[PDB]
C-alpha cells in the first residue's frame, strides 16, 4: 500500500472560520455581518484567515462579484493586499471602482503593478478609470543596450528581468491602452510592432510571445484602419506626415495587413489607373488591345515626353499603369532583340554589328537607370531588394562583355579559323558571358508576375518555398562531397590520359564516358550529373581487373544514388508540400503587399523615361486628430461589440440566486 | 531522422518485392549465361558500355533489379542470342511489372508515407531540436574530453 | 426602389389574440387564466390561434417548458394535434407525460408516428414510456423486394416512399430502442448495421444517411461490448450461440470496431499465445530465438503430431503461434528451394532433378491443402478471400509445369542446343511458368505482414492504396492506347524487316532500336518503356527524308511524354496523398480486424499439418441474457452521463424566472 | 401554393435549427436583479 | 430575422435598387468619384440586404 498524507501541511482553519467562508462562498449576508460584529468583540473568527485554496474572504466575495458583501468586508478593515489586481483581472468594474474608493502568496508577480495588468487584460472600462489618475509604466531600454543596469539586472536574475521586459511590452502593446495615451494610435501601433518582431528576433526564447504581440499590434492597425467610413477619412489617414506618406510608413514597417487593405488597396486602384477611368469593368479583349496599343506606341510616349511634357502625349506617360506599360514594352523590344541577336564568324574581335548597337544603348540606360536609383534611393533600400542583387549581376556581366569586345578589338586584326583559337580568346570569353547575361535578362520577367492576379501569389509561393530548397540544399551538398571526395580517392589511382581515350576526349561530356572519378573536380560533376540520369554505369569499370575495386566504387555510386535520389529527394518533396500548404493561407496579403509595393514604384516622378530613352501643417495635424478621433470611437465600440457577442458565469449566476433566496428568507422570517 | 524509420519500415517491402522478382529473372535467365571471352571486350557484367548477362547470376540479378531503379539498366539486356522470342517476351514482361511496381506503385507509396510522417513530426519539431541540442551542449560540460584530437593522445 | 410587401399573407391576429400570446409566452400564469375565463364567456379571443412564426398557445407553454401553463391550456381543451410530437422532439419528459394522460402546417412529415419520433430523438426514457404501451413500427420490406405494394408505392410517390423507409430505419436503428425491445441486442445490432450498410449500396441518393445510421450501429454494439467488466462476462458473450462463435459472427458482419475491442482482443491474444504464458513481457532477442528454434524444429513438431497426437510434442503443434510458426517456416523452406533449384541444360525434357524432387510434394501439399480449404469452408467464403486468386493463379501455373515437363520427357529422347530449339519447345514454356510461379510464390509472403504490429497496417495502407492505383489505370490505359493508335497510324508505313537490321535484331530490345512504331503491339510497347525512359528519341526517326513525318511522329511522343509523366504521375501522386491521409486514421482498426481474422484461420483443427506433411443451451442463453441485462443497464447510464457531461437553455431559464417573478408580484401585490 | 407550402416548412425549421453568448447571462443577471430589487421594494 | 423583417414589411418600406453592375450613368460615376468608399460600402449593404 501506498500510504498518502500532506507532505507539505499548513494551518487548517477552525470550525468558525470554516463556517465563516462558507458563509461568505453563499453570500449570506445577514451572517457575514453578524459574524463580523461578533469577531469585533470576542475576537474568535479571523477575518483574514484564508481557504485551501488560499483565497480569503475578500477574494472570494471579489470572485462572486458580491459587491454587497466586498463593501460589507471593506467597511471591517479586513487585508486588502493585491486585492485590486484579482479585481482587475476578473474584469469587474464595480469592485475595482470600490477597491479605488478604498510576504504572502500570490498570483501575480512582484513586477505587475495595477495598470500593467489592467493592460494585459485589454479592458478599455478598467483601463480608462485607470488611466484617469497619474499612473506611469516603466521605459523599457534599447532592445541590445549595454548599460550598468541592463547588464546588472540580466546578471543578478536574468528570470526575474526577462519577466519584466515581457510583462511591460505586453503592457505597452494592449490595444486599448494605445487607443488611449497615444497620440497618433496608427503610428504607435506600427512602431511598437516593429520593436516587438525584433525582439522576437533578438529573444531566443520567448519567440512566440512577443510574435503574437506583433501580430497583435498589427492587427490593431488594420481593424483602425477598417473603422474608416469614407474616401476623405481614408486620404486624410494615409497621406498623414508625423503623398500618401503614412501608407510609405506603413510599407517601411512590413505592415502587410495594413496595406492589403480593400479600401487601402481600392484607393491605390484609382491612382494606378489614372488615364483609365473605367478599367475595372471592361472586357478582357478590350484590355488585352488596349495594353498592345500602348506598349506598341511607347517609343512616341518616351519622345513626346522627352520634347513637350505638357501636352496630351507628353504627360501620358507619367500615369502609372501607362508608365509600366511602356517599360515592359521597352524590356520586351530589348529582349526581343537579344533574340534576334543569335541569327563570318571566324574574324578574332569583329566590330559590333546593327543588332548590338543597337543592343548597346539599352545596356547604357539599365546601367544609368540602377546608378540612378542608387543615387536617389540611398544605400541600405538599395541593398535590401534582392533583385537588385541580379541586376547587379548582370551590368556586371554586359560590362564585361564590352571590355572584352573591345580587347579583342584591338588586340586582334587577323581572321583565324575558330577551330584553333586558344582556350581563353578574348571572343570566346566575350561570347560566354553575353550568354551568360542573355539568360539573366531573359530571367529577370519574373518580376512582372507581381503585377498579375493570377501569377503574383504563384510567385509569391515560390518566393517562399526557396527558403526551404536552400535549406534542403546544404544537407545534400554536405553528402555529395563526402562522396566524390570518396569515389575520388578509389578510383584516382586509374586516371588515363586523353589520348589513350578512343576520339582523343577525356571526362565525361564524351560519346563514351570516361575518367567520371579521376579527379575530385570530375566527381562533383559525374556525382552532380548522376541525379538527372546522364552518367553511365559503365564509369564504374576500371581497365585492370580489379574487380574487388570496381565493386566497391560501384557500391558507393550506388548508395550516393539511392540517398540523393530515394531519400533526399522525396524528403524535399514532403518539405516543400508541408511549407507550400503553410503559406498558401497567407498568400494573398503577401501578393498584394508585393505588388503595392510595385505599384508605388511607379508613382515617383524620377525613372519615368525606359531605356534606352533614359540617358538622352497644424490644419492637417488638427483633420487627422479628428478622424482619428472618430476611427478609436468606432473601434472601441466595434470591439465591445464583438466580445460581447465560461463556468464563473454559471458561478456567478449562482451566487445572485443565493443572495436573492437569503435577503428573502430573511425578509420574511 | 524520424522520416528514416519510415524509410525503413518501406525497404522491408521493397526487398520482398526486389527478391522475388530476382528470383524469378534469375530462373528464366541461367540457362542462356555466357563466357567473359565471348564479350565484345572480355567485358561479362552490367558495368560494361555494352551490358550483358544482367540475369545470369542471381547476384547479378540482384544489382541489375538495383540498378533499373535509376534506369541505368538498358532494355536489350532481356534479350538472347538464340531465336527464344517467347522467352526474351515473358523476361521484359518480368522486367516491366518490377518497373512498375517499384516505380509507380512503392516509390509513389514511399512519397506519401513520408508526406504524412513530416506533417506529424513537423509540431514537435522545435521541442525535439531543443532536446537534442541540449543534450550536445550538456556533452561540452564534462572536464574530460576538453583537447580534441590529436592533442587528447 | 423595390417596394417590400407581403406576397404570401396570412390572417394577423387581434389585439387580444397578441396580447394573450404574449402573456403565454412570458409564462405569467394568471393572466393566461383569466383570458381562458373571459374566452369562455365573451369568445373575444381564439385560443387555437397561431402567432407570426405558426406556433400556437399550446406550443408556445411546450417551448417552453411552462408544465403548469399547459396544465392549464389542457384542461380548457385548446387544439391538440401534433403537440405530442413536438413534446417529444423537444425532449420533455413532463410535457409528454400530461399529453400521454391527455391540413394544418405541421413540422413532421405526415408518416412520423409518436414511436418513431422518440427512437429518432434517441431518449430513453420517452422511448421507454412510450413501449410501455402497445405501440409497433412497420417493417420494412426487402431491400430489392419487388411485390406489388413496394412497386406501387415507388411509381405513386418515390419520394414519400424513400422518406417513409429512411425514417422506419432512423427509428429501428436507435440505440435506446434497440436496449429495450430486443432479445439481443448485440445480434439485432450487428444484422441492422449490415442490411443498413446494404442499403446505402443499394440507393444512390441518401447514401451517407445510411452510412451513418450503420456506422451507429456497430458504435452501439462497440460500447455494448465496452461495458463488459469481467473476463467471465466478454467469455460468456463471445462463446454465445444463436467457441467464439458470437466473434465469429462479428467478424462475418464485418464489425471492425467490435473485433478490435482491447479486451477482445486481450482475450485472442491469451488464445493465441497458447503454449507461452509470458510472451507479453519478454525481450527482443528472446522472442526472437524461440521463434528460430520452433521454426527449425517444424518438421520433428509435424512428425510428432503425425505419429502420436497426444503426447508432448504431438499436441504441440495444434497451439495457434506455433502452428502459425510451423507453416511459416515450411513455406521458407520451400521459397529456399525455389532459390536453390536455378544453381547440362542441352537435354530435351530431362528427367526432374533432385532439387525439383524435393519441391514436387510441396506445390502437391499446396494443390491438397487449397482443394481441402475449398471442400471444408465452402464456395462463396472461398472466393471472397482476394489472396486465393493467387493461390489458384499459382496452383495452375505449378501443375502447367508439371504437365509441359512430362510432355517435354516423353516427346524427346535427344540432346540437341537450347540454340537452334523451337520458339514454342515445351521445355522453354515450361520454364517461363516456372519462373512465373516462382515470382507469385516469394510474393505471396506480403500477406504475413499481417501477423506484424509494424507491418500490419503498413500493408493495409498499401493494399487501400492499390484502389486508387487501379482507378487511376484506367485512364492511363485510355491514354496510352490512343496515342499507341495514333503514332502506329503515322509509323506503319516505313516498318523494315528484320534482315536490313545492323544485328538481324527487330523491334525495341536490341541494342539500336528500331521499328518502335511498326505494330500496335510493338507500339504499345514502346510507349510503355518510354514511361521508364528506356526507349531512345532516334526511334521516332525514318530512312527517308520525311522530316515532317518524323517531327510530327516526335511530337506525337513528346505529347504522350508530358501527360503521362507531367501531368498523369503527379495527379497519381496527389490521389495517393489524399487517400493515405484518408486511411492513416482508421489504419489501427483495419489491421486489428485483419490480424484477428489471422488469427482465426489458426484456430480449427483442419490444416494443422503444413505441405508436405498434409498429404502423407437454455442455461447458456439465461447467462448470456443475464450479462446483456447487465450491459444494458451500464450502456444507459454511461451515455446518460455522458449526454448530461443551447439557446433554449436560456430561454427555459428565462420563463421559470419570469413565471417566478409572476407569481410573486400576484401573491405579494 | 407549393412555394407557399415551402416557405412556411423552411422558416419554422430555420428557427429550429437557430434555436437548437456573454449577452444571454448578462441578460440573465438583469432579469435576477431587477426581480430582486421588486421584491425588496415590495417587502420593505 | 424573420420576425422583425415581417414586422417592417408589415409596413410600407422600400429598398433602393442597385444599378447595373457596368453601369455607366451619371450618378453612377459622380458618386464613385466623390467618395468611392461610402458608394461601395452602400452597395455592398444593398446586396447584403436583398440576400
Ligand atoms: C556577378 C558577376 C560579376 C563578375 C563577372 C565578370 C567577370 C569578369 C572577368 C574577366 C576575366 C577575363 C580574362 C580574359 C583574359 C584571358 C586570360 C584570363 O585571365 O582568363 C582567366 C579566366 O577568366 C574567366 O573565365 C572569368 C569567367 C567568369 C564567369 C562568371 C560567370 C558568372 C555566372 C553566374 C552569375 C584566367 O584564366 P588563365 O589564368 O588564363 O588560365
Ligand atoms: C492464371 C493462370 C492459369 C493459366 C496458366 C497456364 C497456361 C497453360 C497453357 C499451356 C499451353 C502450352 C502449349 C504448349 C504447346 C506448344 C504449342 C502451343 O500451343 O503454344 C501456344 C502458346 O501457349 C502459351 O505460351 C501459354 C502461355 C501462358 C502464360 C500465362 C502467364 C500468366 C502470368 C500472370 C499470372 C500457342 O502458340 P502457337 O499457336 O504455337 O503460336
Ligand atoms: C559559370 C557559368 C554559369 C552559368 C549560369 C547560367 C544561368 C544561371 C541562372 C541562375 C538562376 C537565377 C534565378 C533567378 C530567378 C529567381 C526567382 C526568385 C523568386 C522570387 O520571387 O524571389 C524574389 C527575389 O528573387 C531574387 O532576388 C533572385 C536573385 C538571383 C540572383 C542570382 C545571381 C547569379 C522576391 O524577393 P523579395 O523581393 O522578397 O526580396
Ligand atoms: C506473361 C508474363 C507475365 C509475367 C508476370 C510476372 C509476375 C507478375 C506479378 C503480378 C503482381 C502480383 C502482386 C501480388 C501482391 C499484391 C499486394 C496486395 C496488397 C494487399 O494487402 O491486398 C490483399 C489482397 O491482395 C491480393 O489478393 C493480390 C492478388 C493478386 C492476383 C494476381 C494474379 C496474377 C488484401 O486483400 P483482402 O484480404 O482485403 O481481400
Ligand atoms: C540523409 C542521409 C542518410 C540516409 C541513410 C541511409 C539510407 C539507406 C542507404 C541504403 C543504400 C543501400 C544501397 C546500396 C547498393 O545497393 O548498391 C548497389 C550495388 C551496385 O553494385 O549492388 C550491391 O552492392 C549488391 C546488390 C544488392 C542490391 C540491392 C540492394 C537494395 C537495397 C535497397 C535499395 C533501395 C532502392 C529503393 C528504390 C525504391
Ligand atoms: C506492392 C506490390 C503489389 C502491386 C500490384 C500490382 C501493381 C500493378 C501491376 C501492373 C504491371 C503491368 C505492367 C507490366 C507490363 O506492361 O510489361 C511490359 C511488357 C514489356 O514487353 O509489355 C507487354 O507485356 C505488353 C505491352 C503492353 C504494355 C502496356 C501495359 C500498360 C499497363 C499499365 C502500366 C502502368 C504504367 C503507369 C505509368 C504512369
Ligand atoms: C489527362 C490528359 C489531358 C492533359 C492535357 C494536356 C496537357 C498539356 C499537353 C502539352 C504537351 C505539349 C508538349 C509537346 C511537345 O512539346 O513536343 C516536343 C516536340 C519534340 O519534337 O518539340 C516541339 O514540337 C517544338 C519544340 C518546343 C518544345 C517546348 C514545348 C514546351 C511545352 C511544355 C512542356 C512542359 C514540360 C514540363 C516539364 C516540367
Ligand atoms: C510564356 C513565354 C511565351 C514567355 C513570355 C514572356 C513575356 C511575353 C511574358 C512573361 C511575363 C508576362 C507579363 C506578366 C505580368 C504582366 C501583368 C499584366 O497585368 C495584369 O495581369 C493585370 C492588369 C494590370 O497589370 O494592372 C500585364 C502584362 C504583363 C506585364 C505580362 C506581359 C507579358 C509577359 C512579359
Ligand atoms: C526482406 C527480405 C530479406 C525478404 C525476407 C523474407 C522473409 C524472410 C520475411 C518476409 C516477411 C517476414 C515475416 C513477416 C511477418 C512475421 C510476423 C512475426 O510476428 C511478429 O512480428 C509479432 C509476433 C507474432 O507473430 O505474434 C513473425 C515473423 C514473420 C512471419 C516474418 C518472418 C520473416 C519473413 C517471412
Ligand atoms: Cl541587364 C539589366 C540591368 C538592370 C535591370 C533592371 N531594370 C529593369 C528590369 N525591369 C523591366 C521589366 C522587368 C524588370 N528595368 C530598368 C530600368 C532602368 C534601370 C534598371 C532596370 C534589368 C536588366
Ligand atoms: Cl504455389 C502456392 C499455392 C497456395 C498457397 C497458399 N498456401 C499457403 C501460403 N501461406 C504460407 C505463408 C504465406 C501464406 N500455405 C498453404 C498451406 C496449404 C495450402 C495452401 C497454402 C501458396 C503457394
Ligand atoms: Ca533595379
Ligand atoms: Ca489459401
Ligand atoms: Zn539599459
Ligand atoms: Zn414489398
Ligand atoms: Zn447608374
Amino acid at each position: 500500500r501506498i500510504p498518502l498524507q500532506i507532505v507539505r501541511a499548513e494551518t487548517e482553519l477552525s470550525a468558525e472560520e470554516k463556517a465563516f467562508l462558507n458563509a461568505v462562498e453563499k453570500g449570506d449576508y445577514a451572517t457575514v455581518k453578524q459574524a463580523l460584529q461578533e469577531a469585533e468583540i470576542y475576537y474568535n473568527v479571523n477575518i483574514n484567515c484564508m481557504d485551501p485554496l488560499g483565497r480569503s474572504a475578500l477574494l472570494i466575495a471579489i470572485e462572486n462579484e458580491n459587491l454587497e458583501i466586498m463593501e460589507l468586508l471593506l467597511n471591517h478593515s479586513v487585508y486588502v493586499g493585491d486585492a485590486l489586481l484579482y479585481a482587475i483581472r476578473k474584469e469587474v468594474v464595480g469592485a475595482v471602482e470600490l477597491l479605488l474608493s478604498y510576504t504572502q502568496f500570490s498570483e501575480f508577480t512582484p513586477d505587475i503593478t495595477p495598470i500593467m495588468l489592467a493592460a494585459h487584460t485589454n479592458n478599455y472600462e478598467i483601463i480608462k478609470l485607470l488611466v484617469q489618475k497619474r499612473v506611469t509604466i516603466p521605459r523599457p531600454h534599447q532592445i541590445r543596450c549595454n548599460c550598468v543596469e541592463c547588464v546588472s539586472s540580466s546578471e543578478v536574475d536574468s528570470l526575474r528581468h526577462s519577466r519584466s521586459r515581457l510583462n511591460i511590452y505586453k503592457a505597452l502593446a494592449s490595444p486599448s491602452l494605445i487607443a488611449l495615451s497615444s497620440e497618433d494610435p496608427i503610428l504607435t501601433a506600427f512602431r511598437l510592432g516593429w520593436e516587438l518582431k525584433e525582439l522576437s528576433k533578438v529573444e531566443n526564447e520567448f519567440k512566440a510571445e512577443y510574435e503574437e504581440l506583433s501580430q497583435q499590434c498589427k492587427l490593431f492597425a488594420k481593424d483602425l484602419l477598417d473603422q474608416a467610413r469614407s474616401s476623405r477619412e481614408l486620404e486624410i489617414i494615409l497621406n498623414h506626415r508625423d503623398d500618401l506618406a503614412k501608407l510609405k510608413v506603413a510599407i517601411k514597417y512590413h505592415q502587410k495587413e495594413f496595406v492589403a487593405q480593400p479600401n487601402c488597396q481600392q484607393l491605390l486602384a484609382t491612382l494606378w489607373y489614372d488615364g483609365f477611368p473605367g478599367w475595372r469593368r471592361k472586357h478582357w479583349v478590350v484590355k488585352l488591345l488596349t495594353c498592345m496599343t500602348i506598349g506598341f506606341l511607347f517609343p512616341m510616349l518616351s519622345i513626346a515626353y522627352l520634347i513637350s511634357p505638357r501636352s496630351n502625349l507628353g504627360l501620358f506617360i507619367k500615369k502609372p499603369f501607362i508608365k509600366f506599360i511602356c517599360h515592359t514594352a521597352s524590356y520586351l523590344t530589348f529582349l526581343f532583340m537579344l533574340l534576334l541577336a543569335s541569327q563570318d564568324l571566324h574574324v578574332q574581335g569583329p566590330p559590333p554589328t546593327v543588332v548590338e548597337w543597337m543592343i548597346l544603348p539599352w545596356v547604357l540606360g539599365f546601367i544609368w537607370g540602377e546608378i540612378k536609383e542608387m543615387w536617389d534611393g540611398g544605400f541600405t533600400e538599395y541593398i535590401h531588394d534582392w533583385w537588385n542583387l541580379m541586376d547587379f549581376a548582370m551590368n556586371s556581366l554586359y560590362l564585361a562583355t564590352i571590355s572584352l569586345k573591345i580587347v579583342a578589338y584591338v588586340k586582334y586584326n587577323g581572321s583565324r579559323p575558330r577551330e584553333e583559337w586558344e582556350m581563353w580568346h578574348p571572343t570566346l570569353i566575350a561570347e560566354a558571358l553575353f550568354a551568360i547575361s542573355n539568360i539573366l535578362s531573359s530571367l529577370r520577367l519574373i518580376s512582372l508576375f507581381t503585377a498579375n492576379s493570377h501569377l503574383g501569389p504563384l510567385q509569391i509561393s515560390l518566393g517562399r518555398m526557396l527558403l526551404d530548397i536552400l535549406k534542403f540544399l546544404f544537407i545534400y551538398c554536405l553528402v555529395l562531397l563526402a562522396f566524390a571526395n570518396g569515389l575520388n580517392q578509389l578510383y584516382f589511382y586509374y586516371e588515363t590520359r586523353a589520348i589513350d581515350e578512343p576520339n582523343n576526349c577525356k571526362g565525361i561530356r564524351c560519346e563514351k564516358q570516361n575518367n567520371a572519378f579521376s579527379t575530385l573536380f570530375e566527381t562533383l560533376q559525374s556525382l552532380f550529373w548522376s541525379v538527372f540520369g546522364l552518367l553511365n554505369l559503365y564509369v564504374t569499370n576500371v581497365k585492370a581487373r580489379h574487380e574487388f575495386t570496381e565493386f566497391v566504387g560501384a557500391t558507393m555510386f550506388g548508395t550516393y544514388n539511392v540517398i540523393s535520389l530515394v531519400v533526399l529527394l522525396n524528403m524535399l518533396i514532403a518539405m516543400m508540400n508541408n511549407s507550400y500548404q503553410l503559406i498558401a493561407d497567407h498568400a494573398d496579403i503577401e501578393w498584394k503587399f508585393a505588388r503595392t509595393k510595385l505599384w508605388m514604384s511607379y508613382f515617383d516622378e524620377g525613372g519615368t523615361l525606359p531605356p534606352p530613352f533614359n540617358i538622352i501643417s497644424l490644419i492637417q495635424n488638427q483633420h487627422y486628430q479628428e478622424v482619428i478621433r472618430n476611427l478609436v470611437k468606432r473601434y472601441v465600440a466595434a470591439m465591445i461589440r464583438n466580445s460581447k457577442t465560461t463556468e464563473e458565469n454559471f458561478k456567478e449566476l449562482k451566487q445572485d440566486i443565493s443572495s436573492f433566496r437569503y435577503e428573502v428568507l430573511d425578509l420574511l422570517g
